[PDB]
């Protein structure tokens, strides 16, 4: 869940 695809899930 380290992906800012949705919101900030970047991490």
């Amino acid at each position: 869940r380290l992906y800012r695809r949705r919101f900030v899930v970047g991490r």
